[PDB]
């Protein structure tokens, strides 16, 4: 009944030591929230209300401190652990359970998106019956990604991870839509070149049998590096800039659920009043204005 | 009719001196490019290729150095001048000839919209036969601003012109849209309290008359203040992280005129020769290519 | 290791909700290292190398995994937990037993000092034999702070904790020398109208008896603020600002023991390994080289 | 019996085009004030008042317009033209007959330099009574500049312009002091490998002669880059950092004026009387109050 998906946020965060030996990658502040609260949020938008968090050992038990079982927000998380960083292909292995016979999406835990109709971008992926749906970006460094290449009437016809010489200059995104054959695929994939199991190699498998749809993901949209220290600062900047300008949230899984109707006024109520002496908690018990 | 374009470059620049003293604020860079390229690209997205210049006496000149008619990027630019700044509603009186009886936008100079399917934001009123298109933002400091002012259903029902108690926190931004009827009410409006002929009663009027279309500007959307000097660095900060990652530009006017088919390629390379040691240079000349 | 210091690394963080909901304060970043690397970097400039980490309940050994014995960077450190964020003068009631008779620094976990000639500002300090030592620094917002009144000849005369009517600019701060009476001192303090054990009383009781010393830190120094999620992105920008013009690190514990000679070569090139992959092992291992 | 200094302010400008295309890039904003006010203050910090300010054709007259004869601030500000941009030490060819016999130094107009003692440091080199001084900092790419060799003794052994093989990370900085010999030196000078009469031969010939004094500039110090789009907003961000922090102004030539005793209290209202109306204004009248 509640659509399903998994966030995948463990990793060893070596490019990013020695900040991530404290700390895990997806728990540094983007501005004023975790950097989980921006994958989470973009789940909640499209609707997705149970999901999976899979984390190492040593993270799983701190995100499972900061979220809970969700249904203070109107949803159901629940949390695995992946004893090792053996690729994001093993998401689908590790979440076979939750999964069952369902479709599932999936988004990385450092995924950072913003911009105007970000739900309907991702509509058709939601609704899509059969096959897999990603998200193209124009970067200017796609061989640090997925790259997918297109013909002349814009059809794709190739991904490649992390290409020595890239096809073109689009990007693959951190956020997927699968149906349910996504699972099979993974566990019949082999390590690959770089040692993983791939989600570029999944991606493929549904690209050659034609039902990969890549939806373009255009320049008015934002999607934040969180790849270095200095774009972790650019990331935290852009967000600070967008809400101190508005007074609104970016990606507050309180208010996404308020304003989806997950939660109702009574229960952000609840959940802003032992809040109200910090300047979140005031910014909750405001939406119950008006 | 055809839509004509106005922009309303003036204003002494006081609150920003002494950097005001020695460069218009509408030439301060933001990021890479001078400020008034990007309401200079509104006006653009909105398909409006004949556009008047209102600046003060002393920078009418400095404007036509960076600018010129506006031929090189197939638009065709007038200069006015603005004697001093005796309010926005000023610019239909100063432009009542260039317009004629022509539909009217008016983009303020310093005015910074970013972000996806603006294009699409602004079609309906371009499209509007009759009355006047206004677009409202959300904002944390909505006394600064013309103020809209809306009911339980939806509805503009009144506007006022930084107001000390705001009836609501959406601000009326600085790009407007009007039908002939404009320059007549400009014509006959009196100076306010503060001695300046207001942009905010014309709009009323129109409200009054039951023909002011107010456009939600959602928070997807960015409206970057232009107001200080720490809002200056903000805004070159938001521009410069989105141009970095993406390999793209915010705003470029060559850029778009391409795009859009006001000049052709072989206008780009012969624009893009003379600059090809510098960046932007090289950015207008790989266009050209793929 | 013999000369001592403490650094006070606890506190609610209520502020920051909820960045610091499932991380302490002092364990996030500050560009490209934890926060509680730069008051550690200050001791160690000052020659402290046997250093007491104070922190909550559940943050200590979060400490205590990341720094261990600190054995690895020629000091001696060891833990204590402050069950509660009763007061920064409780420091000194919990590290009664680690100080012993000795002379003790404290220093704050969210201190962040900068500047050219800051260990000599400090290296008298440590070198008094007996009073207090304190710095003041000019701010524009003096009521967040203790605050330090001179009269006319220069002389400390009054000390007032965040006043509403601050008699100067000068913000005392979070950086402290005391000989071994501050211990006495401390247990005999009763919390103030704030419910805490202050700093400041105890200064207070120093400057009485005509013992306190007051540096002043001139307008050439940087203390970078902490306070908001705001400013902690102003202090990652400032010392990323830094770090990059001049190829050189901020506080870096690894390059501040092998400059004072705290450990050799080798042992440098050993920690520089696991961190070899981005730039701040590499940076060590050249320290080596050139 | 005014110290004579010169400000080289000229240059092509391309590297920042558009936005150097109907702006003097000295004329930019670093923060809150046009960027020439930087170094204009640094020579004021070394008690240098007679100050000759060079630059292109074009631009010399918006920076005389813009200063004037300087006589305001205390100074006696006179300007002359280079026709074009042959190198640094045509400035002494330019500026001979502002020479005469007295002793001058020299800054580029686009330098900014920041720190504790940074005067000292310069009145230093303003005491030496025969040889020239310059400063060397360490830089993360030191191709970019004069380069600096030292002895295992910290002794200047050498100089380079732009080495291909750097022998050093340190950079010789855009601030020189210099006796009067250099007038001959300049005269005497042939274009480099770059066609430029380079500064760095005559600094090599006072090295050679044992009469270069070369002052490190310690890493508390911030020499900060200007070359770039984005190193103009890291300027700015970091300026806007240091005066929000202790709301007092970095190179406000004003006020360095007023506490260096070249203007009084009376001067100084009349200063503040045009910008009166914002906080640059404010600041300066509080300083004759407060
Ligand atoms: C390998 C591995 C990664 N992760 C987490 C760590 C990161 O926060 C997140 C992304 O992992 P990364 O090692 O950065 O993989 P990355 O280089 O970012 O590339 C992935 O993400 C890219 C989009 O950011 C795509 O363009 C690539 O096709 C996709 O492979 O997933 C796990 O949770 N488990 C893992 O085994
Ligand atoms: C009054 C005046 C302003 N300007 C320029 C200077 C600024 O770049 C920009 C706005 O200047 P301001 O001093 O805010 O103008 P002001 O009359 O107080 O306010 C207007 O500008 C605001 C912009 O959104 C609106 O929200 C208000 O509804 C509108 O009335 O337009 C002119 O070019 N000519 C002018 O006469
Ligand atoms: C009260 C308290 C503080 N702390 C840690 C948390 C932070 O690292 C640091 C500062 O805590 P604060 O709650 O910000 O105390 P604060 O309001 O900043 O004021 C202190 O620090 C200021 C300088 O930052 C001084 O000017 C004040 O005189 C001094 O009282 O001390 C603790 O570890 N335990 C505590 O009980
Ligand atoms: C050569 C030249 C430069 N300028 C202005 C342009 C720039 O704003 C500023 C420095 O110009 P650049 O062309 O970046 O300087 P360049 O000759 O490459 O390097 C100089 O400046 C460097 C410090 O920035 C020093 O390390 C070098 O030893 C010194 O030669 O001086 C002039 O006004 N006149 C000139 O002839
Ligand atoms: C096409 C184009 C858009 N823009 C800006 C205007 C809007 O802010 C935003 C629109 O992007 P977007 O609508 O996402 O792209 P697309 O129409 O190609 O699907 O980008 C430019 O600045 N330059 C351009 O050449
Ligand atoms: C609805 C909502 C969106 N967002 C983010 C997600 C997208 O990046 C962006 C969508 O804005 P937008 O589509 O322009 O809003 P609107 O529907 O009001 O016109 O805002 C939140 O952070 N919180 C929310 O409650
Ligand atoms: C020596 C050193 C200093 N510092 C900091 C302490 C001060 O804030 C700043 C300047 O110290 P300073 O001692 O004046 O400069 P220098 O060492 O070049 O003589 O640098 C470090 O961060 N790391 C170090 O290895
Ligand atoms: C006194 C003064 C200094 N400065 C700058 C020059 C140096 O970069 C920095 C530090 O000067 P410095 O004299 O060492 O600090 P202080 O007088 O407070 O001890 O401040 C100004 O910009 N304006 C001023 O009025």
């Amino acid at each position: 009944k509640m659509r399903k998906g998994i966030i995948l946020a463990g990793g060893s965060g070596t490019r990013l030591y020695p900040v991530t030996m404290a700390v895990s990658k997806q728990l540094l502040p983007i501005y004023d929230k975790p950097m989980i609260y921006y994958p989470l949020s973009t789940l909640m938008l499209a609707g997705i209300r149970d999901i999976l968090i899979i984390s190492t050992p040593q993270d799983t038990p701190r995100f499972q401190q900061l979220l809970g079982d969700g249904s203070q927000w109107g949803l159901n998380l629940q949390y695995k652990v992946q004893p090792s960083p053996d690729g994001l292909a093993q998401a689908f292995i590790i979440g076979e359970e939750f999964i069952g016979g369902d479709d599932c999406a999936l988004v990385l835990g450092d995924n950072i998106f913003y911009g105007h109709d970000l739900p309907k971008l991702m509509e058709a992926a939601v609704n899509k019956e059969s096959g897999a749906t990603v998200f193209a970006y124009h970067v200017n460094d796609p061989e640090r990604y997925g790259v997918v290449e297109f013909d002349k009437n814009g059809t794709a016809i190739s991904l490649e991870e992390k290409p020595l010489e890239p096809k073109s200059n689009y990007a693959v995104t951190g956020l997927y839509f699968y149906d349910n054959d996504v699972v099979q695929m993974a566990k019949n994939l082999k390590p690959s070149a770089r040692g993983e199991l791939e989600i570029t190699d999944i991606n493929r498998i549904y690209l050659e049998q034609g039902r990969l749809s890549v939806a373009m993901m255009g320049r008015g949209y934002a999607w934040l590096d969180t790849g270095t220290h200095q774009s972790l600062i650019e990331a935290s900047n852009f967000i600070a800039t967008i809400e101190e300008r508005q007074g609104l949230k970016v990606s507050c899984p309180e208010e996404i659920a308020f304003r989806k109707g997950f939660i109702d006024v009574e229960q952000v109520r609840k959940l802003a009043v032992p809040l109200i002496k910090n300047n979140y908690g005031q910014y909750l018990y405001k939406m119950t204005k008006d």
